[PDB]
């Protein structure tokens, strides 16, 4: 399950980064800390406006990496912390996962990350 | 020439993300907005403490992606913006490139990103 300090990071503002595998190299896109919706102990849902290249990548290789953090949350050995999340991704345009982020009217889809690991890297 | 909005983001707090190509998929690591040092029109230096896997990746494939942003800086459609940087990476342990981040007493090296493109993605 996702750890307590991760939820503390979500309560603070910041830029989330999401890396996928493309045909010719990695691709890297963003969301905001505040936009992540956690379901159960292992699903993180992201509202999708663009992410067209990201979606194409995920369709061929479901594996994603995600990082996020905050200066305002104590880490393992000082002020500030962050996490590296590894998981499998899928895009949804309806159902409970889309409904989880449907408050964002600009969302054309939901990016659903099923987390396999969460490492506190700072 | 990095744009003024990019410099504004650097004046605000946040988590920077750096993606490299690994042997089995992408790799994704972090620094802080305030740690970045801009050398000139297109070089950004990051203090390196860990980044051992990142360094190994860069030796195989110099191409890197970097994202950063801030809720506090104006984007195209209201508050909040960020950037995708595409370029090539190198590691240095001396010279002006290292001196640029030498204030970080823990730095084992400097990661120098030569920027090919900077895109405001919000
Ligand atoms: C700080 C920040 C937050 C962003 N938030 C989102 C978001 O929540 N959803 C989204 O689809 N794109 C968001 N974007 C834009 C994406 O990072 C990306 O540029 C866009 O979705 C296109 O993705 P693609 O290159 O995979 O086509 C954000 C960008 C930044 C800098
Ligand atoms: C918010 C945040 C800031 C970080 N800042 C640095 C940094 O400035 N330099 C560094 O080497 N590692 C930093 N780290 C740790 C790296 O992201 C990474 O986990 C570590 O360097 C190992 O890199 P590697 O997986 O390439 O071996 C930071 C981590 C977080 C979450
Ligand atoms: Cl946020
Ligand atoms: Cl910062």
């Amino acid at each position: 399950m996702l750890p307590g300090t991760f939820f503390e990071v979500l309560k603070n503002k910041g830029v989330v980064a999401i890396a996928t595998q493309g045909e010719d190299g990695p691709h890297l896109v963003n969301t905001w800390n505040s936009y992540l919706k956690v379901l159960d102990g292992n699903r993180i849902v992201v509202p999708v406006g663009g992410m067209h290249k990201t979606e194409a990548n995920v369709a061929r290789d479901e594996r994603v990496l995600m990082t996020l953090g905050s200066r305002k949350v104590a880490g393992r050995n000082g002020p500030g912390t962050g996490f590296l999340i590894r998981g499998s991704a899928a895009f949804r345009t309806d159902g409970p996962e889309f409904e989880a982020i449907a408050r964002f009217k600009w969302a054309r889809a939901a990016l659903v990350i099923t987390v396999v690991s969460a490492e506190q890297t700072l």
